[PDB]
């Protein structure tokens, strides 16, 4: 048995990071997997990483230290209910999926918000440790990204530079620091421009890829890997 | 001729040593004269969603919302939110934007992130063409002023958290120099909760000396090659 969270960022239902969601939902739910979607702006997910985070009193009520406060209000079980509600999902995952559009060549900020609040010392990662050490080893994370800039930008010759080199803080900073192993990214570049043939393409290989996704080897998550030849 | 400040803060705690490192830029660039604006965004309870409420007016498409093709267009009408187009001001007034935050996640907090994806939108700080060196904003100097939890050490090539430079890449590429900003070297204030108070203090005086002479500076070459070698 296999359970999947698909963490999705996306204001418009019929857009194609909606169609990504959907297909995935879809492919995973007929593979028999138990799915499970977080769709964060349906839920106007909280992205402010504040003291409302915290329920009950604080640790320092005179000094606020964001990271304190809610490492100890997790060992003690006083984190804000839509935390806790994600830390559930995830700890009972198996693959994390993040569907969403690249937005300044990262997440969207209710997704960045999701990260920040979700992932918290105790529950994702200690200090120490992380990385190998990270809590979340055995898990596996997905980016499913879509962007406006044509695959020929993004190439170490074009003007945005290699994919791989924006992929760095969530693959490496975020993922592989929670202990997650990573499997390749599924970069749809610029389906705004593409035809309606290559959008519809683009979908079915997405669909077609988790088809064996359950077979896949994650990536080398190393500086080599995202910067080197 | 008078310089013109923006810093955008990113910190929930007044007495952080983000707040002190916000402060001593606000003293600091005030006695050299320098008109000076904060957007304390926290304190601001800054909304960070992209979503269909940054449009007053009639959508182009109510059918299939597209939120940068709607606030292109709701930019060019006059009719994206009073918060969005009270931050387009402030930046349009700046030579100089200093973003002053704690690294989350090897980027920006969240808060901070809608800025960037609610303010620098299609019409005000690019458009297609119109980017990089073409940006609407070019004229104007970026400096991301960055405090870590991680030790310097640890943001080396051969650290854990590989160079720090590598992080910078969606911040001072991506978003700064895509929008036509030169970019000054960052101010990175490395493990301050570890740090001695006098190391602290040190850190502090070390941003606090560099701005006297902010406007000498030269900004970097914002290419693959600075920020990843080779
Ligand atoms: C704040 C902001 C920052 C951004 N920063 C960046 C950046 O740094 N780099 C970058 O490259 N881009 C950037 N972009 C662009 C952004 O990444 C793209 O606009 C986005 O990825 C497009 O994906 P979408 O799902 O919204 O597309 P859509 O507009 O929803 O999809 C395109 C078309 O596909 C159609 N479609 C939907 N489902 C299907 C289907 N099943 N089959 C066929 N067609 C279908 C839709 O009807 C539509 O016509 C930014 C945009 C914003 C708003
Ligand atoms: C969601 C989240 C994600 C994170 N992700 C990362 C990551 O990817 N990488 C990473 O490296 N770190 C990460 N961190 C850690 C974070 O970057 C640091 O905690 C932060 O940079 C510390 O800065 P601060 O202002 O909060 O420090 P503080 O805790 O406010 O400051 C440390 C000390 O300095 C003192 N001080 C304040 N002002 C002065 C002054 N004028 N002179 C002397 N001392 C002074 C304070 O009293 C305090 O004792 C993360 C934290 C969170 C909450
Ligand atoms: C054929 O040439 C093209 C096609 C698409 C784009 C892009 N659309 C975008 C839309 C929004 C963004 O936000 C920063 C960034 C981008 C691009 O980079 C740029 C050039
Ligand atoms: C040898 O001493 C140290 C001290 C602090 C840290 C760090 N504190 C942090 C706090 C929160 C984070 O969020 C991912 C990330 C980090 C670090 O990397 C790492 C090693
Ligand atoms: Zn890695
Ligand atoms: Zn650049």
């Amino acid at each position: 048995g296999k359970k999947v969270l698909i963490v999705y960022a996306h204001q418009e239902p019929k857009s194609f990071n909606g169609s990504l969601k959907n297909v995935a939902v879809d492919e995973l739910s007929r593979q028999g997997c138990t799915v499970t979607v977080s769709d964060l702006y349906a839920m106007n997910f909280e992205p402010r990483a504040t003291d409302k985070d915290i329920t009950g009193t604080l640790s320092n009520p005179e000094v606020f230290n964001y990271g304190v406060e809610t490492h100890e209000a997790y060992k003690q079980r006083s984190l804000a209910s839509d935390i806790t509600d994600e830390q559930k999902k995830v700890r009972e995952a198996d693959l994390v999926i993040f569907q969403f559009p690249l937005y300044w060549f990262s997440v969207p900020a209710i997704l960045k918000g999701w990260m920040d609040r979700v992932l918290c010392q105790g529950f994702a990662f200690d200090i120490p440790g992380f990385y190998d050490s990270g809590l979340l080893q055995g898990k596996l994370a997905l980016l499913s990204v879509t962007t406006g800039g044509t695959a020929e930008m993004y190439t170490k010759t074009g003007v945005n530079g290699d994919s791989r080199y924006f992929l760095w803080p969530l693959q490496h900073g975020t993922l592989h620091f929670c202990g997650f192993k990573v499997l390749a990214p599924q970069i749809s570049f610029a389906p705004e421009i593409a035809s309606e043939e290559e959008r519809k393409g683009m979908v079915a290989a997405w669909s077609q890829r988790l088809q064996t996704i359950w077979k896949e080897e994650p990536i080398p998550c190393t500086a080599h890997w995202h910067f080197g030849q």
